[PDB]
């Protein structure tokens, strides 16, 4: 649109919002490069919270604590795993690929909003999914492109 914070988000009853808006990410966001291994979701979240990659494992620990105490709120994780114990053992391993399951949990665990912007190779939004009630400008904006996750920041 004209302002990212004026996008129209459509919630489902699970509290996940979707947006059909289609624009080019790089007209509104600066991208940042993180190393392209299987930890990139966690590198990206760490970059946006701390301006450093070094906190990526502790973000996993925060997710794990939420999954242990609040498994019934881990809606997407419950589709993929029989119990919180199985989930935590898998997610905590190196090169576990983060995605919507972790975005949903982290948004609740840290009281932040996380947006997964699925992009094609030319950086056009294909799907946008927002976890949490907040606005684009306050969210952790993640670009999902060609199997890798990179942090985005609002331009200027």
């Amino acid at each position: 649109s004209f302002h990212l914070d004026d996008i129209n988000w459509q919630p489902n009853i699970e509290g996940v919002y979707n947006s059909e808006q289609r624009f080019n990410l790089n007209d509104y966001f600066t991208s940042e490069k993180v190393p392209g291994d299987g930890n990139c979701f966690f590198y990206s979240v760490s970059f946006l919270l701390f301006e450093s990659l070094s906190e990526w494992r502790s973000i996993k620990n925060t997710i794990a604590s939420f999954a242990a105490a609040n498994w019934g709120q881990c809606v997407q994780a419950k589709l993929n795993y029989a119990n919180s114990s199985d989930y935590r053992a898998d997610m905590l391993r190196n090169y576990y690929w983060g995605g919507s399951v972790e975005a949903e949990i982290l948004s609740k665990a840290l009281n932040i909003t996380i947006i997964l912007w699925e992009a094609d190779v030319s950086e056009n939004v294909v799907t946008a999914t927002k976890y949490g009630p907040g606005l684009v400008s306050t969210a952790l904006n993640l670009k999902l492109c060609q199997g890798h996750i990179e942090p985005l920041q609002l331009m200027k």
